[PDB]
């Protein structure tokens, strides 16, 4: 109950809250059903509309109309935003030529320049090229500001989840924001777009901006603009607000445009009906920069315009139903269309069975337009599953398709040309960033980053220590004149042993067999060498990885490798190694197929054994520098030391080999020699970070060794590829991949196929950057280079996305 005869009479767009039963004038009123009876009155006047005339200029004062001409208004902040350029005469912000905004310009009392977050919904990075000629404030904020040719949303490329991701500088599994649709069965309770529950507070986590400023001494405007409101007075509250006493006056406000995505979902993303939404769009920035202008804060208040998520071509015919593939279909609930999350529809119903469900979704049609997954077996890039509400079954949609139960579904429920809420890494999904601004660059161009990015850059803005989050702080650097953060590596934690010859061959009974025994002075002291590290330089490019915990690891340098083992998992956590555009590939010679030869530096107790993987009928092994790649007969027995090998599913053999035999050799040829970091990850709880030994589900059989869930592997190269890998002297290149370590390939419909038609298909679905790789390890890469630490943290941030132009 809202009594709602209080007045809003002087509180119109009040800041600060007031609790029910007293009635409320805020922007968030309207939602819930509470505004006083003279809010429309008061606070949503529309008299006369948005714009002064020349016959309004120097009127009497009429408290009635929406905005005003009359000579007080600039003192009591409420003109309409082209007041004097129509009255005095004054140019349009669009027209004055750009110039260097090196130092705030702000009015007496202004302690920091205000930020504006000025975001659109669906405005999909193309928007910027393709409709340049009908945005003339934006592209001019985009070519005088700092720009990045896109800017990649989190998944699922939904609103909800990247509004509150930009807020938040966390991914949605964990803010809790993890679609537009959600059940939590902690609390039974849905979350809807439609209606009331999605305003309780449990259903969003962490500490968004607002908050972040509001803890920490600094105003906030309101984040969150009712549907019911229009722009223009979205616009003018902004300016009232920026003309309040130092005392009252907030430093950080947003604005929020449902286009261009409401006309997109209707006519496509480039539909001849978008042209008019993004000219309104545009009209929009220009009453904001005018009313800055006209404030004289137009070079005082930085500016982000900064979307959501893009919009495809989706048409009710590009419909997969599940009704075509499970007989069941009654048995569960879907939440369908860009993607799909299965549940059962009873928990009482223990016939129900997961693994049949996925079995009937896999590769069952020969164009088939969804994968199904499970969530921990989704490409790590996604983070999409450390939460209770992502349902443990997901279906990852194919551009331009949707997903649902039953026909019935689509027809009762054709209607639209454009969606979203695909795979994040999908060219139409990417959205758009511009800085404008004393704190941003001048006429600067950086490269893509991703929206979790922007949280620690907004607090940098502000001044704010920001809270715990997903953004890697310092990457984003580059894209300001000045407050950059200034970060600083982390401290190892572990450092390494360092151990000589210790034992005698016989003292291990490990079961492994190898034909070795073949015998020079010469050649005696260039292997003593070669284990004492003399090859480190050229294998060991960036420095050793940093163990950022408490472990037991030893490092151990071969010929054509160096790897740091870990004594407590029995296998390398890392093995580094450089291939130049000139090495060979040779083949395993047949006298050595079976090879492992125990390593005299590690103990038979912290050591693998091949009678555990003779036992073990599931599970094979494979080796971490690839026995192909040896530089010599002689050097290649280091490869079958036992300290090189891991734990490999013959299925993820075949992936492996390709990788190794084909595929390093084929990236060396085309980037001029490349570096290589390879290693096991444990990540059995699916929280994206390094398990401990105690969280590890599986072992090989009837020994210690544990299980690795993925490999990874970091290649790294020179920017510019007419200098090798090994003598680099600018920017690095880096690709990266964290592909999962499965007992079958049911992910790859093609598989039975040769490698060279599936195997490459799959590392790129699972792309990683080098900090998803730091996460799931706990190690610290590009510890020694001679390269800036903000550009090392850039570079640890790139994702290699591998879509087109
Ligand atoms: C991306 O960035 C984020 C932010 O930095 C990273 O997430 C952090 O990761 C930490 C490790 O996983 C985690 O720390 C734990 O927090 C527990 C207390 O947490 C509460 O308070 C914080 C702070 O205010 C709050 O933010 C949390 O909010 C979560 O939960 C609510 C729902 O209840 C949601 O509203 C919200 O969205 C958020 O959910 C997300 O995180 C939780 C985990 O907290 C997930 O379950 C969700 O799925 C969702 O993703 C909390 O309200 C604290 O109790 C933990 O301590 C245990 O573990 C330590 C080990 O050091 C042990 O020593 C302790 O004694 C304790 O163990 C005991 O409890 C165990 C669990 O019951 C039990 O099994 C044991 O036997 C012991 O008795 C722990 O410190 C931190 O909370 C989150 N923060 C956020 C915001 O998610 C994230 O890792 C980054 N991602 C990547 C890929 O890098
Ligand atoms: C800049 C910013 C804005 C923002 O909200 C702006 C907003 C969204 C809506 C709204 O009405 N929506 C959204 C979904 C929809 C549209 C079509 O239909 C469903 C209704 N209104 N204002 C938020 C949040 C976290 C408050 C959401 C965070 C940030 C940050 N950082
Ligand atoms: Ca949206
Ligand atoms: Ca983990
Ligand atoms: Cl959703
Ligand atoms: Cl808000
Ligand atoms: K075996
Ligand atoms: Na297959
Ligand atoms: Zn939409």
């Amino acid at each position: 109950w809202t009594a709602t005869s209080g007045s809003c009479k002087g509180r119109c767009f009040e800041l600060q809250e007031v609790g029910p039963p007293d009635c409320r004038c805020d922007n968030l009123c309207k939602s819930y059903s509470s505004c006083c009876h003279d809010f429309d009155e008061l606070c949503l006047k529309t008299a006369r509309g948005w714009e002064c005339t020349k016959d309004r200029c120097g009127e009497v004062r009429n408290e009635e109309n929406a905005c005003h001409c009359s000579e007080d208004c600039l003192s009591r902040g409420d003109c309409c935003t082209n007041y004097q350029v129509v009255c005095k005469g004054e140019s349009h912000w669009v027209d004055d030529d750009c110039e260097e905004i090196k130092v705030p310009e702000c009015p007496a009392g202004f302690v920091r320049p205000p930020l504006i977050i000025f975001s659109v919904d669906g405005f999909r990075a193309s928007y910027m090229k393709k409709g340049s000629k009908v945005m003339p404030n934006i592209e001019k904020l985009r070519s005088c500001g700092t720009h990045a040719p896109y800017m990649r949303p989190v998944y699922p490329t939904k609103t909800f989840p990247n509004l509150y991701t930009l807020a938040t500088g966390l991914y949605p599994e964990s803010h809790g924001i993890v679609g537009n649709s959600m059940y939590d069965p902690v609390f039974d309770a849905s979350f809807h777009l439609r209606g009331r529950e999605k305003f309780n507070h449990r259903w969003w986590g962490g500490q968004p901006l607002w908050i972040t400023a509001t803890k920490q001494g600094v105003r906030a405007g309101t984040f969150f603009w009712s549907v019911s409101i229009p722009h223009e007075r979205r616009i003018l509250t902004i300016l009232q607000w920026l003309s309040l006493p130092d005392n009252e006056r907030p430093s950080v406000y947003a604005f929020y445009s449902e286009q261009p995505d409401f006309s997109g979902h209707k006519y496509g993303p480039f539909g001849p009906e978008m042209t008019n939404p993004l000219r309104e769009i545009d009209k929009t920035v220009g009453q904001l920069m005018d009313g800055l202008k006209q404030l004289r804060l137009h070079r005082c208040v930085n500016v982000i315009f900064v979307g959501d998520h893009g919009m495809e071509d989706v048409t009710c015919d590009r419909t997969e139903f599940l009704s075509n593939y499970l007989t069941n279909v009654d048995d569960i609930t879907l939440v369908p269309g860009t993607l799909g999350r299965i549940r059962a529809k009873s928990i009482n119903n223990s016939k129900y069975d997961p693994k049949t469900i996925i079995a009937a979704l896999t590769c069952k049609k020969p164009d088939q337009h969804f994968k199904p997954y499970m969530k921990q077996h989704l490409p790590k890039r996604l983070h999409y599953a450390n939460n209770r509400r992502i349902e443990d079954i997901h279906l990852l949609v194919d551009r331009r398709w949707h997903v649902a139960r039953k026909p019935l579904d689509v027809y009762k429920k054709c209607f639209f040309q454009g969606d979203h809420g695909f795979d994040n890494k999908v060219n139409s999904m990417q959205t758009v960033f511009v800085g404008y601004g004393p704190t941003f660059k001048y006429r600067t161009k950086v490269p893509p980053f991703e929206n979790i990015e922007l949280y620690n850059v907004m607090c940098d803005l502000l001044g704010l220590k920001p809270a715990p989050n997903n953004g890697t702080h310092g990457s984003l650097n580059h894209l300001l004149r000045t407050n950059t953060f200034r970060p600083t590596m982390p401290d190892e934690v572990s450092r390494p042993n360092y151990p000589g010859i210790m034992y005698l061959q016989s003292e291990f009974d490990l079961g492994c067999t190898c034909d070795d025994k073949v015998e020079n002075k010469l050649e005696e002291l260039n292997k003593r060498l070669h284990t004492k590290g003399s090859t480190k330089e050229r294998h060991l490019l960036y420095g050793r990885p940093a163990v950022l915990y408490r472990t037991s690891y030893d490092i151990l340098y071969h010929t054509d490798f160096e790897s740091g083992y870990s004594e407590i998992f029995l296998m390398p956590l890392w093995t580094s190694y450089t291939i130049s555009k000139q090495a060979e590939v040779s083949s395993i010679p047949e006298h050595l197929t079976n090879c492992v030869r125990p390593d005299v530096r590690v103990s038979p107790g912290f050591s693998q054994n091949c009678l555990a993987y003779k036992n073990d009928k599931q599970m094979s092994y494979g080796f971490l520098f690839p026995p192909y790649l040896s530089s010599s007969p002689e050097a290649k027995y280091d490869a079958f030391l036992v300290t090189n090998m891991v734990p490999m599913y013959p299925a993820f053999k075949r992936v492996w080999a390709y990788f190794q035999r084909v595929l390093v050799k084929k990236y060396a040829s085309e980037r001029n020699g490349v570096n290589v970091i390879s290693g096991p990850i444990f990540d059995y709880n699916y929280d994206g970070l390094r398990d401990t030994e105690d969280e590890i589900k599986q072992y090989v059989e009837g020994s210690s060794i544990p299980v690795p869930t993925h490999y990874y592997s970091i290649i790294t190269s020179c920017l510019d590829f007419t200098q090798p890998a090994d003598k680099c002297d600018g920017p690095l290149s880096v690709s990266s991949f964290i592909l999962p370590h499965r007992p079958d390939n049911d992910e790859s419909c093609n598989s039975s196929e040769d490698e060279s038609k599936w195997v490459e298909e799959l590392m790129k679905m699972h792309t990683a950057r080098v900090r998803d790789i730091e996460h799931l390890t706990g190690l610290d890469f590009y510890r020694k280079t001679s390269r800036s630490y903000s550009e090392i943290l850039t570079l640890k941030t790139y994702l290699h996305t591998y879509e087109s132009e």
